């Protein structure tokens, strides 16, 4: 059970992850030398995504093995973190992992990755949903579904791969931003995640899902992004909803990675150049203070797509 060994485009990230973000059992940690370490399905899925992008079948399969031995239950759920006490998935992490497996099945000519993703994703659609509409998680020990959907958990590409019913998309089809998205869908209504603050990582993920499903940007959020960049040359990590002022002047690496993706998806090439330079400016080189999420989304986004001299 191993794909043909491929020649990666680069090995430096793999070497850096092995040296700085890997615990003794081989699992990827959120911070190096953390007092409270977390071995997240999010992290292994992002690493899997990166490894497909850089054509590294050997390291990809090593990750699939860690996934099978530490995250996947006997009924084919993916624990959102690798502890015995974890009793839930997180649909956003299932979507990411199954998407990576589908892409790897093609990239590495290995059909069993596709069949593995089929099995996991069908199970996610079946159990982490209320009447066909996704919810954040299913507790597979207590056999209870979440009663919330956070829109930042939506992965439109993954949901189309497993043919969610049309009604599953009603939340992202009908959400408004003013200028921020209501992050939570519960009891067929929208609410904000926090009484006063928005997290721009979550806001960017909603904006990208909005564009992916609806084919156009939400113009209130898009205008906020444009006016922040024009007036400040930055987009901050968190904002106060009442004032629209930043909670602090802290910036977020992941926010600039997702802004770069968003501007390139929505035909905003000048803005995408601006946020690419902001992403390069962020320092992800301290593994004790750089969450793996920030480190690896910068690496993925700077590698995602010959043409310097002429087209």
């Amino acid at each position: 059970s191993a794909p043909k060994e491929t020649t990666p485009t680069s090995t430096s990230v793999q070497t850096y992850v092995k040296e700085n973000y890997t615990a003794k059992n081989g699992l990827i940690v959120d911070y190096k030398n953390a007092q409270e370490p977390h071995y997240l399905a999010e992290s292994i899925g992002l690493y899997m995504e990166y490894l497909v992008e850089v054509n590294d079948s050997k390291t990809f399969q090593e990750q699939v093995s860690h996934l099978e031995k530490n995250f996947i239950t006997e009924d084919n759920f993916i624990k959102w973190e690798a502890t015995d006490a974890t009793t839930t998935n997180a649909i956003v992490d299932d979507f990411r992992i199954t998407e990576a497996l589908y892409q790897a099945s093609e990239k590495f000519s290995f059909p069993s990755y596709k069949k593995m993703a089929d099995k996991i994703l069908a199970n996610t659609k079946k159990y982490s949903a209320e009447q066909g509409v996704p919810v954040d998680f299913y507790d597979f020990v207590h056999k209870k579904k979440a009663d919330t959907l956070h829109l930042s958990y939506l992965n439109i590409q993954a949901m189309q791969q497993i043919n969610y019913r049309d009604k599953a998309y009603l939340p992202i089809q009908t959400v408004n931003a003013d200028p921020f998205f209501t992050e939570v869908f519960q009891n067929e209504q929208f609410q904000y995640a926090d009484p006063s603050e928005v997290n721009m990582i979550d806001q960017m993920l909603i904006a990208m899902a909005y564009f992916d499903e609806n084919g156009d940007v939400e113009p209130n959020f898009d205008n906020f992004l444009q006016t922040e960049l024009a007036s400040k040359g930055k987009v901050y990590a968190r904002y106060q909803r009442e004032t629209k002022k930043p909670s602090s002047e802290n910036e977020s690496t992941a926010v600039y990675a997702f802004l770069t993706q968003y501007f390139n998806k929505t035909n905003q090439a000048k803005n995408g150049k601006i946020t690419k330079e902001l992403l390069e400016k962020m320092d992800t080189s301290n593994p004790e203070t750089t969450h793996f999420f920030d480190y690896i989304n910068k690496e993925i986004t700077l590698k995602k797509k010959h043409h310097h001299h002429h087209h």
